[PDB]
């Protein structure tokens, strides 16, 4: 799903993988 944003936004965003992602 989407180009690497998606991953980008993982990465660059700790805060943001375990905030929308939920992965924290």
């Amino acid at each position: 799903f989407l180009p690497i944003l998606a991953s980008l936004a993982a990465k660059f965003g700790p805060k943001l993988f375990a905030l929308v992602t939920k992965k924290a």
